[PDB]
């Protein structure tokens, strides 16, 4: 009936970036550049040994599980969007692929799993904004939107 990995439900999205594939990887390879567009706390390749991990939301993922790593090319790993319950390893699969093209760079995103419609509708809307925000950075840094971050000469408390 539905033993492991119930149903299928697969979501795929595409986007056109005017920047090369190397620039896109650099953004996901740099923990500080991410804070410029989303991410309140990120840390990658910390102590010797190499370890990619970023807390996109909350702080739940039980244990990491890298499947395949290919810099400036493609990435394969799972962790869930943490948009509901917890989404443990195997419950969903996230993959990002970079393809070089004459007119900008094409980025393909596939997210498998989605055991509930709320996660499907939430992930579809979540990935659209995430991908849309990334395009703004790829086509130009310093995003117009200021969901939380937006430094612009702010006053401060005077000494007393």
């Amino acid at each position: 009936m539905e033993k492991a990995m119930p149903e299928s439900f697969v979501v795929r999205r595409e986007a056109h970036l005017a920047a090369p594939p190397a620039a896109v990887f650099a953004l996901m390879t740099d923990p500080e550049k991410i804070l410029r567009w989303m991410g309140t706390e990120a840390e990658v390749e910390p102590e010797p040994g190499g370890l990619y991990l970023v807390n996109v939301t909350g702080a739940r993922f039980a244990r990491g599980s890298f499947r395949e790593v290919v810099p400036v090319h493609r990435l394969a790993y799972s962790f869930g969007w943490d948009g509901s319950e917890v989404v443990p390893p195997g419950s969903s699969l996230v993959e990002i692929d970079l393809i070089e093209q004459g007119g900008g760079t094409l980025l393909r995103l596939t997210h498998s799993g989605l055991p509930s419609a709320e996660q499907c509708a939430g992930h579809e809307e979540g990935w659209a904004h995430y991908l849309g925000r990334l395009t703004e950075v790829a086509a130009g840094r310093d995003p117009g939107p200021d969901p939380f971050y937006g430094r612009r000469l702010e006053h401060h408390h005077h000494h007393h």
